[PDB]
């Protein structure tokens, strides 16, 4: 017709839209139609709502942004197409880290293609604001609170943080990873180990979340992750606890590491890398030309020029392993090194708040407990760990 590529995704902020624009361009350059279904919401709950309808509609999208264990559900439903021929030709097993390749498969077959590797456990710092505040870039939880104290004394928003469950739980899983360490983190969120979920360290994670919440804006509720990023970019806030999609906002605003921002591992998580892999699950299509388009999309995703330009704009690492890393920024090169380090040990771990560690149902119970707790200044950590365990059990 020539064929139309319809991807359902939630890349809509200033930076993320710059990244998706690279994909629109490549598809147009290849001679297919780009016809976007961008559904705005950060972390993707809104997009899923739209997907829950389109998926069974009779006009499924070509691909949707579906990650983690949730792919297994779409795979199990028989809604996704197997990508055996494209994966064989373009050598996907060779190009992708094994830990990532396994996630893309249903019963042995690729049914989704990854595009990136986000790290979730970053802290973003405005060095000009830290210098005005006489604050020090934190390496520990104690240093984090010291910087926060100083930022507050100096008149700044200490912690730029949007009030949405997925953001609350990004911060919380940072704290779990910080305090419990990667192995204990693994036990809580992957294995859902009751004893770990209700133990003293998890309890202390809630205690720390509560104090951290005493440095957040009282009126943060409903504030998108880009509004919080912007508070830092504009010099109103010292820091934001956010994954490296946050960098797409910095890069879109023309900013440079060192001078305008710094990226540091979330305090006490050095050596651990909380991954989030954006991936596009490919639905079985009926129309012949849209099938050709879908095959083109599947080709493009791991092409090295696309992997480069998409990820420079996106904030993430490329998922393809043979990449000239010198073409990316210093923070992205930090992330690669830290990825490598983490992946040798048990530091590499899936993000719970970004759909890699759990099913969406279990994630939902976690979100509700974390957010209900954070939003009640007088709530007891000992109570929070009981509810966490009970709600998780109640979800599966
Ligand atoms: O919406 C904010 C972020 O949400 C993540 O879950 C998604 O994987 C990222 O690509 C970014 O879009």
């Amino acid at each position: 017709n020539p064929g139309t590529v319809d991807v359902l995704h939630w890349w809509t902020s200033g930076g993320e839209a710059k990244a998706v624009e690279t994909l629109k361009q490549q598809i147009q350059k290849d001679g297919f139609i780009w016809k976007d279904n961008a559904v705005a919401g950060g972390g993707g709950a809104a997009a899923m709502t739209v997907l829950k309808t389109r998926a069974i509609s009779g006009n499924p999208p070509s691909a949707a942004q579906i990650k983690g264990p949730d792919i297994q559900e779409w795979g199990a439903l028989g809604l996704l197409t197997e990508l055996d021929d494209v994966a064989a030709a373009n050598k996907w097993d060779d190009l992708l880290p094994r830990q990532v390749a396994d996630i893309m498969k249903y019963d042995g077959h690729y049914v989704a293609v990854p595009v990136n590797i986000h790290r979730v456990n970053w802290l973003w710092i405005n060095p000009q604001v830290f210098d005005k505040a006489g604050a020090k870039v934190p390496t520990t939880l104690d240093e984090l609170f010291a910087a926060a104290d100083k930022l507050k004394a100096a008149g700044f928003i200490p912690l730029a943080h949007g009030g949405q469950p997925w953001q609350d739980s990004t911060v919380f899983e940072d704290l779990v990873l910080s305090i419990l360490g990667p192995k204990g983190y693994h036990a809580a969120f992957v294995d859902l180990d009751e004893k770990t979920l209700t133990g003293p360290q998890m309890t202390e994670a809630f205690a720390t979340l509560k104090r951290l919440g005493t440095y957040m804006d009282p009126n943060r509720a409903g504030r998108d992750w880009n509004i919080a990023a912007a508070e830092v970019i504009n010099g109103k806030a010292g820091m934001q606890i956010m994954g490296d999609w946050a960098k797409s906002e910095w890069s879109a605003a023309g900013k440079v590491a060192g001078k305008d921002y710094q990226c540091v591992a979330f305090p006490g998580t050095q050596g651990s890398f909380a991954y989030n892999i954006d991936s596009l699950a490919m639905f079985k299509l009926k129309d012949a030309n849209d099938i050709k388009a879908q095959n083109d999309l599947a080709k493009v995703a791991l092409e090295p020029e696309f992997q480069t330009v998409f990820n420079q704009n996106k904030g993430s690492l490329p998922v393809r392993q043979d990449m000239d890393m010198s073409k990316f920024d210093a923070c992205t090169q930090k992330s690669a090194a830290d990825f490598k380090e983490a992946a040798k040990g048990d530091g590499l771990q899936p993000s719970m708040a970004h759909n890699m560690a759990t099913t969406l149902a279990v994630q939902g119970a976690i979100f509700d407990v974390v957010t209900n707790f954070l939003n009640d200044p007088q709530a007891e950590p000992a109570t929070a760990v009981k509810q966490l365990n009970a709600a998780i059990k109640a979800a599966r």
